[PDB]
């Protein structure tokens, strides 16, 4: 029995939306192929509920999603269930726009009307790409876009599988493009903080994963920025974070489940401290430069 | 579980995709303690535009409204009726035969006015007070739902009922009696039909009686007495007696015969589904069971007059 009952009527609209349609995609057959069409199809409804139902949610608002067919693709390619999706959304409210489910397990992210058209650019091309790497990329993971209106204001929306682990706490972030970049003075004090790539390898850290991961991620990472290039893209960094299993084992520690936290690593016996690092691409949404400079950037920290 | 609302028309489809929605959503929504005024005025309401989606049993486009959902789905649990139940028997296969039952027949869909639909906003206070007074014992209608259908820009109301004949046991002869002195009989064009809509004349032209037996007597007479009244203290006029017969051997003689024409319990059902069912009298001629309700309540003479005369004539049509 969801209430949708979110600190903001835009959440509980999106509580609703996901939920009314996960629901409505399941009584709508899984084809055996997308088609041209599905890129540019979406779903819209309107609501004017009168004098009922309004606990929660507005009386009038209004609910798009953008190319459902292919999101849904794209869920299963990335090994979501829709209800495990659907049950993330709608039983409880994201949280701190920036937002996750109350469950830390996906992201969603605010985004503009520009946004949406590039996402739409490159969508055939990147369904193409989950396609053929078999969904195994450090890209980030589009799980739904969508369009909500509540009081005649428009937003927009992305859904993402989170980076972080929805459990294991992350100690260290690190923002990183491969100039001058590092933690601003107004930054540098707060629970959480977000480095950059100067205070990095100034900082003398390394992540040490092992031969065979560094395999892994690499042989990936390249292919994946490869793919950004031939998109004409750049800005994005890779995301990382670090787990020191002992500032936190003050039920095991340093356990995950890879099929979940699908962008953890363990270190490598042969390694200093006992930690979990997470490593994925961010914000692609905006050259051959671009591409071989950060390639090269993250390949120095894999030992 | 894939619910195609696959249906020979984009309004039934519409239709199945309605309740089915309107009922989830419901299903969402706490059950109160009582019903609010505001709840007689509410309603809830959606547009869907679906662009190179979802196209190939629903509309691109269309509109869906539920009147008062509150009170309907309140009205449904004063009858003994689960929701889950109600979405499954409209959306499970689509609807047939402006009147429609379910696929299983459990219940009718009417195709309703303006005109009728503003006249349910009338009555509906005064309607719902009544059904929690007589606990659901009533020959009235048994008002489920209200709606307003959009496809193509043109606009379908539509009222939901329980359905008055059994959703198993065949009729062989119906009746629509009212007791108005004019002359109402079956056109001879009616007449020729598979199943006739015979009436008042008719039936007393015929000699028929009902033979229910006296406790069934008392209770069906004491039914109609409170209910044409409260049709009475409104407006209401020219609503109908819809009396089924079922004849319990003409049914086996018809089973046994379908059994054969393939292959090349008899006379009892549920009174809490076939709510309107009366088995004959132990000392009747022929086996029976009869199903007696009022209908049209929505759409020289006067009510509290006409109430007298109709409570009259149906008393005199049973033994
Ligand atoms: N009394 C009453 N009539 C209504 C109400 N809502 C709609 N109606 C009537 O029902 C009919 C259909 O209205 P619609 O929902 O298409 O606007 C019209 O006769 C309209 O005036 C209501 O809340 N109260
Ligand atoms: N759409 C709508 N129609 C109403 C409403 N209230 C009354 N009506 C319409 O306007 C008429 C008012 O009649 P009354 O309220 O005096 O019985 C009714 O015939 C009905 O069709 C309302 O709240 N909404
Ligand atoms: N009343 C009655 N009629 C029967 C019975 N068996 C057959 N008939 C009728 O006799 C005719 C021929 O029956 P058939 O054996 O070809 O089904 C049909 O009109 C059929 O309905 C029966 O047991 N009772």
């Amino acid at each position: 029995v969801k209430l949708f009952r979110a600190s903001e009527p835009i959440l509980s609209v999106l509580m609703w939306g996901v939920n009314h349609t996960i629901n409505e995609l399941s009584n709508v057959p899984v084809p055996v192929m997308l088609m041209p069409d599905d890129f540019k199809a979406y779903s819209k409804i309107k609501v004017d509920n009168h004098l009922f139902n309004k606990e929660n949610l507005p009386s009038r608002f209004k609910f798009k999603e953008y190319c459902p067919m292919v999101f849904r693709n794209l869920r299963e390619r990335f090994g979501i269930d829709d209800q495990d999706y659907q049950n993330s959304v709608t039983r409880s409210a994201p949280i701190n726009r920036f937002l996750t489910t109350y469950d830390r397990r996906f992201v969603i992210k605010t985004v503009s009307s520009e946004d949406v058209a590039e996402m739409h650019n490159i969508l055939k091309k990147y369904h193409q790409f989950i396609v053929e790497c078999h969904g195994n990329t450090l890209l980030p993971q589009f799980l739904g876009m969508y369009r909500l209106t509540v009081d005649g204001v428009e937003t927009y929306m992305v859904v993402t599988r989170a980076v972080f682990s929805h459990r294991l706490t992350v100690h260290r972030k690190y923002d990183l493009k491969g100039v001058a970049r590092e933690a601003s003075d107004k930054e540098k004090a707060k629970d959480l903080p977000t480095f950059k790539d100067n205070d990095f390898l100034n900082e003398g850290q390394k992540l040490h994963v092992g031969e065979e991961s560094k395999k892994n991620f690499l042989e990936k990472l390249k292919r994946d920025v490869e793919f950004l290039a031939q998109l004409k893209i750049m800005d994005y960094s890779l995301l990382v974070g670090i787990h020191d299993v002992d500032r936190a084992e003050q039920f095991g520690p340093g356990e995950f489940d890879p099929s979940v936290d699908v962008y953890a690593m363990k270190s490598h016996e042969s390694s200093p401290k006992k930690e979990v690092y997470f490593m994925a691409i961010i914000d692609i949404l905006t050259p051959e430069q671009y591409s071989k400079r950060f390639n090269e950037f993250m390949s120095n920290i894999l030992t």
